[PDB]
């Protein structure tokens, strides 16, 4: 598993090698970090009551993995994998879950059920990856669809976090000092 | 009620009093505060027992103060009064002395972990400190509510303190760094 | 006592051999090692089974070694002796060889997830790799104990290897990229 070729700080990317602190590798790594959190959250959504959300998450892990591949491409040796079609799929689901969840009355704070809490954490990591992608874009040309996808994904995560709390008979945690 | 507007699909976003790139140090500080807040929210799910009523309510309040920190940090040129005050920082200090007093004597570095609850608080602790580094960067570019830096600095001590109390109440002994002379 | 001294309220803090701003790359590397160590601490709570005493015990040791990594990185101009040596890196290598042998043959690309224990280890893996990127950035500004870079590099491989062994022992298949 270990080749030791990266022991000095450089690593391999599609079409070349770069320093491990290259913004391209930071973006790629944070996408991986975000994908890991979704993997954890998924171990809490295996029940029948969450088949819909769980299957979508499995697919999202593949798409997130594809985002990584699209970003770690110094020399375009292959077309991009992430397409606008995948963003629209996220959009259709977000509309469905916003309809399912109760009306949003107050500002939401991350937390509630264990499952929703983990999804809330994954959401913040996805947002941190988005900032890295924005930085990357400032230096090199990127698959702009990846930025739209990661941007839309945190909204999807926000949507299901609320649906998850609702299904589990737990109210969302709200910003409310009158409570 | 439609979450996505797509206005941020190109990398820019809104802040209080203007628009900036999503990788602006300001948005990063704000985002990391949110990240820290999410870890505290997860940790809380493990602290609803009757043995942690005091800590749970404090974390509940802290989620609000942390959210307020993000609001103060996302304010450009200050169109509204800041929300984070020294009073909230002092409240943190009084609790820390209380928890240090409750926990067994601390004489050396300890491994972060133990109980599931304390482990999560320890992670939240590191994310808060990460947020602190971003706030420090922010302050070098623009004027901020300096109280927010004090609060974030002090909050990680609070988290360190309750993590040890949680393990203690759960009878999980701290593991001291094996470099015994440190 | 007073855990807080308030000397850091203005944005500066001390390292071994001086004081610097908290956003200095040295403090960031140090901080991210602490973050990675904390994630390992959480993962360990999921590996308390009698079937995981070996992995748990090795992770506990790694936590001490991560503290050594932290200390080494905080040393300004070799104010004091470095503690992380090549011996610890090779120790990781031997365990990796053993775990690759234990786990089933790796055929497809793995996505982070599976058993909750493995899922949490995968997350810790990404944080370790994030810590590595900061160390690489630090090394570009100052001379560091190069062995810490090798250790942190090899560490993520160790974590990846035990994640798979953990799923295997729990009789859970690894989540693989497959659509
Ligand atoms: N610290 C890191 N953060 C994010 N991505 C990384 C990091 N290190 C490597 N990668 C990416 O992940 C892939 C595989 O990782 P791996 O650790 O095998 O690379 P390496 O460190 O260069 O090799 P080695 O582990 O043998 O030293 C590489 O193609 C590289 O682009
Ligand atoms: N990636 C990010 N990290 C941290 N904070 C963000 C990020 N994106 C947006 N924000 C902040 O959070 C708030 C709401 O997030 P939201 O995602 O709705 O913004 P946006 O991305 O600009 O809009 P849209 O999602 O419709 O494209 C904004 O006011 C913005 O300042
Ligand atoms: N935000 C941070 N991220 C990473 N490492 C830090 C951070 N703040 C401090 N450190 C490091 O950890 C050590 C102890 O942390 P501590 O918070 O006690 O320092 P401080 O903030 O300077 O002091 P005080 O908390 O009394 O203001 C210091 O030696 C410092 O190098
Ligand atoms: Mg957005
Ligand atoms: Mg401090
Ligand atoms: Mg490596």
């Amino acid at each position: 598993l270990y080749t030791k070729t990266g022991d000095k700080g450089t690593t391999s990317v599609i079409g070349g090698r770069v320093d491990k602190d290259d913004i391209r590798v930071e973006a790629y790594g944070t996408i991986d970090e975000a994908n890991s959190h979704i993997g954890y959250a998924m171990t809490k959504l295996q029940g029948g009551a969450f088949i819909d959300i769980y299957n979508e998450l499995e697919n999202i892990q593949h798409e997130l993995f594809d985002c990584g591949g699209d970003l770690a491409i110094v020399e375009q040796k292959i077309p991009y994998k992430v397409t606008i079609v995948m963003v629209e799929s996220l959009e259709r689901k977000i509309d469905l879950y916003i309809e399912e969840a109760p009306p949003l009355e107050r500002f939401i704070l991350p937390g509630g059920s264990e499952a929703a809490a983990t999804i809330h954490i994954a959401r913040t990591v996805v947002r941190r990856a988005e900032r890295s992608i924005v930085s990357l874009q400032k230096e090199v040309k990127i698959n702009e669809v990846v930025l739209k996808y990661v941007n839309r994904l945190s909204d999807y995560l926000f949507a299901i976090a609320r649906v998850i709390n609702a299904r589990l008979q737990v109210k969302d945690v709200e910003y409310n000092r009158s409570a």
